[PDB]
């Protein structure tokens, strides 16, 4: 057999994109708790109304904003960030996360490469730093002000193929590359995760990742598509392991995603302080981003025996993950830990340099087609052409193929194994 797994078309995604699923819940159950950020709690209705005031004031200030318009957002992770992103999506536009800690020259490159039409900051950022001529800047605090006449849904038409966000790399070499992600790819990642994490209206999901990382998107919004609650854990909280663990206990958190080094810090703390309260409501811990090892996973399972663990793998360019490896405490967990099974609506291949699939068990490049393959890198046609190419394989979407630059191999059962960088 050849190293091919095909799941294009496997999962129906429903009629509604992410912002509209949130709107559905706000209409059906307005008083459910939607989002908590430290001392601030919003019901679905409060969050929706505030996002609508922002959206309507944005359309007043920028009447030409809409489909594929890119808006920079330089607001720290918070209720304010969630509200601003939701507002941008409601008016048909897409956003670029620009963490306030990033220096001005990085902001400039991100806005310039993206052709951004405007920048939204919060009051603290506006007071610390000047606007730049030619880049309209508007302030969250003004956009969100009370006005009961501005609280209805904008009801702008959104298509699945429209951009939802552009996420720039944050390495130490070259100009940053801004991956273009579309609403339908973002939705597909969320739909797969909601199923594999067994989510429901009682789910309580942590938003702990930096806004410079694409995983912060599904973390912020997945619960809002299900009637559950997002808990935003900012940098001050995440930097205090003891404090984050206590918060997860008090909040009865059910879903947490981390990288392996942070997982290690959590495991070490709980092993060193067995008297302390633990995240006993967690149903799933997801680890992603770098290679995880079996011994660390088994140490986690000893501490959180009621949880399952997902090893999640994929590139930002394909809307977050393309494989999930689901593990239960009783499983035979050994090194190397698999990266797992293709998400629905993708096809994954292990190929040689000419994109020819290799026999099962042979190492080659991981490449992917399907609904979540994004558009490329904004303002960079050459770099785009290096990794985004026309698929030579059957396709039911837009014919896109993404070369990950990762080496891997496929087992006979279709499970994928990660073998480093090509
Ligand atoms: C992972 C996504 N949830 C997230 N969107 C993200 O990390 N995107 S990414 O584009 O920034 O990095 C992607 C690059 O990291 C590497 N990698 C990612 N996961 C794993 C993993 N489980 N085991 C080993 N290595 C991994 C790999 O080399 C890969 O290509």
């Amino acid at each position: 057999p050849l190293s091919c797994v095909t799941r294009q078309g496997d999962l129906r995604l429903g009629r509604h994109l992410v912002p509209h699923l949130f709107e559905d819940h706000a209409a059906a159950t307005p008083e459910r708790r939607a989002l908590v950020y430290n001392d601030r709690a919003y019901s679905y209705d409060q969050l929706n109304r505030a996002a609508n005031r922002i959206a309507n004031r944005l359309m007043q200030a920028f009447p030409e904003l809409g489909t594929d318009s890119l808006v920079g957002v330089r607001i720290a992770r918070s209720d304010r960030l969630a509200l601003t992103v939701l507002a941008i999506w409601k008016i048909g536009a897409a956003y670029i996360p620009i963490d306030p800690v990033l220096p001005a020259q990085r902001m400039h490159d991100m806005l310039d490469l993206a052709g951004a039409k405007a920048l939204i900051v919060d009051a603290s950022v506006a007071a610390a730093e000047p606007a730049v001529a030619g880049m309209p800047r508007i302030v969250f605090d003004d956009l969100v002000m009370d006005d009961p006449l501005l609280e209805d849904n904008p009801e702008v038409h959104l298509s699945g193929n429209d951009l939802s966000y552009v996420l720039f790399t944050s390495g130490s070499t070259g100009k940053p590359k801004g991956a273009m992600i579309e609403h339908i790819g973002m939705l597909n990642n969320i739909a797969n995760k909601a199923l594999d994490l067994a989510m429901d209206e009682d789910s309580r999901v942590a938003q702990n990742a930096s806004m410079s990382f694409d995983v912060s998107v599904w973390q912020m919004f997945i619960a809002l598509t299900k009637g559950g609650t997002t808990f935003v854990y900012d940098d001050r909280v995440v930097n205090d392991i003891a404090g984050l663990i206590q918060r997860m206990h008090t909040d009865s958190l059910t879903i947490l995603e981390v990288v392996p080094t942070y997982l290690q810090a959590l495991v070490e703390y709980m092993e060193e302080h067995p008297d302390c309260p633990r995240p006993a409501a967690l149903t799933f811990m997801m680890v992603n981003g770098e290679t995880v090892d079996a011994a660390l996973l088994k140490r986690w399972f000893a501490l959180c025996p009621a949880s399952k663990v997902i090893n999640a793998y994929g590139p930002t360019e394909a809307s977050d993950d393309i494989t999930h490896h689901i593990m239960s405490p009783g499983d035979e967990i050994v090194n190397p830990v698999p990266i797992g099974r293709a998400l629905a609506n993708f096809d994954i291949y292990i190929v040689d340099d000419e994109l020819r699939p290799v026999p099962i068990g042979t190492r080659g490049e991981i490449v992917v087609t399907g609904v979540g393959v994004g558009r490329g890198y904004v303002g960079m046609a050459g770099v785009t052409a290096q990794a985004f190419v026309k698929s030579p394989f059957p396709d039911r979407y837009k014919g896109r193929l993404y070369r990950t630059g990762d080496l891997g191999a496929m087992r006979e059962d279709g499970v994928l194994m990660f073998h480093g960088r090509k």
